[PDB]
């Protein structure tokens, strides 16, 4: 793959539109058991914090060169503060709704001895009138972006996915669905959904061979009037299914330390080329060769264009 | 014991000196394993905060009808907001010190299905500086109370516990000290100390009866110039060794529910009473009477006067 061009990918539009979250995690010592239960005592010595889901894809798009907006929810608490901070020291455009009665999605992991003991989650649904105004920025945002991206982690952030890809395929503008649970026909008419191994079995099963692979997805992509599905299999690497034939990138990497944002940079990457107006095959090569970046990577990371 | 007119425990000034802490209790469901550990994920649904150590031995001393005041360290952050929030509703005068560097004490619980699956602690040491500052408060605030009360959780607050105790004794006001550790020598000169059975312990051993007990209290006495000892047994109730017998209290609770705040709330009735100008005696049987609730009770928490 050949060099695009810094000012080509500046002019790289993404609109991403999904469930946001804050990545905390707690670093401690663990010298004694609690007195009120057969439990460590953690005592935490240090913080550490990243932004996660959307704005995690969000955050990928921007160190490559593209251009970001991020089109979600937050409540009116520290983390929905802290996301806002984060967002503007990495030049993601935010288009927050704010629901106060809604705790800001946060992914809390403690640590002792480099293991977790516990991840503590803090998160909840949006209400009907946010999400609907939400719905409207969409439409305003819609024409501002060359490409629009579903970030789903199924946390009532994408309720209304399918109006929003509508509008979107209708306006020219490709849109790309990363999916959570198997219920995808809320996913129709996306011109590429990115699930892993384990996601796409729980929609088809498992397959016998590639060629039963093969077979599955092509039914999957007629039934759904979705364009390419881009099926990624950790050490397998990962395969395109598209209308114009497939393509194989095996996987880069020899050692796997974090998986997290690993899908995010992914979708993140393939999107943002092709904002730049690039060929679906090399932004999938691309998008491969930054996976296996991310992964040797504590905790949530980004690549850089010339790491790529 | 008769009871002691309102308008007499209003005039009880009761200094509390010492570690604060504020208590901090999330609850949540468990339905899955984390992806990144073998270990819980907690979906976390409400919160909990009491205000712990010296903060609630003083909001203690305040709803049995006293007055206290609170010298204590606290540091710059969300914690240390929500006690002087907590204390202010509480009616305790706050006398507060403010460390940047240092992190409030906060001790977190927690829980799901009703059991605690771990304990997350922030604490650390105020600096020498801030420390001395305090010293300059007692100097102070010393005139204006009539008991002292020493609150001790090892966690730096009481670095000059034994200075203040000569200066406190020196001006004829009466030295409590809820102990934490084996090195008591730092608090000789005290009028009461009150440590529990596993603390007594450390400091002198096992005893092999009542009378190895009543002896090797005499002697720490002596060797230490503390007048007396309200020594808490829990089951086994509690028992006073003055210079003028002894005395004991049954314990009166039968059901136990959960234990914090027992030693805070003991150490904090005898004071207010002492503070009230009422006996000893009399002081330590409200004590293991207000005790007796507490346990019955959830969390950290208070007695009110008529409950007595
Ligand atoms: C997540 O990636 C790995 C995971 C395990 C082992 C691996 O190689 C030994 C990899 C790996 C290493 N180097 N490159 C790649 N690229 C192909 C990819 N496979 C996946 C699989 C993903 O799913 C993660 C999940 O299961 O949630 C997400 C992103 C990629 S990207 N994968
Ligand atoms: C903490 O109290 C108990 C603890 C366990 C069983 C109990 O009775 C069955 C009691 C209990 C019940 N009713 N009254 C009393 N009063 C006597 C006291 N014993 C202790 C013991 C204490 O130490 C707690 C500790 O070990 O940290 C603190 C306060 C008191 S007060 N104790
Ligand atoms: O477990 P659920 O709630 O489905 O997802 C949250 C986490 O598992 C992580 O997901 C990863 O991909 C990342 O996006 C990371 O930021 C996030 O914390
Ligand atoms: O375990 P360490 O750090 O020594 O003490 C903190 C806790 O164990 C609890 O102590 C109890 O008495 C209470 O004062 C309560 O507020 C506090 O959280
Ligand atoms: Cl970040
Ligand atoms: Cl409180
Ligand atoms: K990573
Ligand atoms: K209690």
């Amino acid at each position: 793959v050949v060099p695009v061009p810094r000012e080509q990918l500046a002019r790289s539009r993404v609109l991403v539109v999904g469930d946001v979250m804050l990545d905390r995690y707690w670093f401690g010592n663990v010298d004694r058991i609690s007195p009120e239960a057969p439990v460590p005592v953690v005592h935490v010595q240090r913080q550490e914090e990243r932004l996660g889901g959307a704005a995690n894809v969000a955050r990928n798009a921007v160190t490559l060169g593209g251009q970001a907006g991020l089109l979600c929810v937050v409540g009116c608490d520290e983390p929905g503060e802290r996301i806002v901070e984060l967002l503007g020291s990495s030049g993601v455009t935010p288009h927050l709704e704010r629901d106060p009665a809604l705790p800001t999605t946060i992914k809390l992991r403690v640590l002792a001895r480099q293991q977790q003991l516990l991840r503590v989650d803090f998160e909840a649904m949006p209400t009907h009138e946010v999400l609907l105004a939400g719905l409207a920025r969409f439409d305003v945002l819609l024409p501002q972006h060359d490409v629009v991206l579903m970030s789903d982690y199924a946390k009532g952030g994408l309720t209304h996915v399918t109006t929003m890809i509508e509008k979107a395929r209708a306006a020219g503008k490709a849109v790309l669905v990363d999916p959570k649970g198997d219920d995808w026909a809320r996913y129709r008419g996306a011109s590429l959904i990115t699930p892993n191994r384990a996601e796409l079995r729980e929609v088809v099963g498992q397959w016998k061979s590639e060629d039963d692979l093969r077979a599955r997805v092509a039914n999957l992509r007629a039934e759904l009037d979705i364009d390419a599905l881009l099926l990624t299999r950790s050490e397998e690497g990962m395969t395109l299914f598209s209308a114009g034939g497939e393509l194989h990138a095996p996987a880069l990497a020899r050692e796997v330390f974090d998986v997290s944002g690993a899908g995010d940079t992914v979708i993140a990457t393939v999107a943002t080329m092709l904002g730049a107006g690039v060929p679906l095959v090399d932004a999938v090569v691309l998008a491969n060769r930054a996976a296996g970046i991310v992964v040797g990577k504590l905790g949530t990371a980004t690549v850089d264009y010339d790491e790529l």
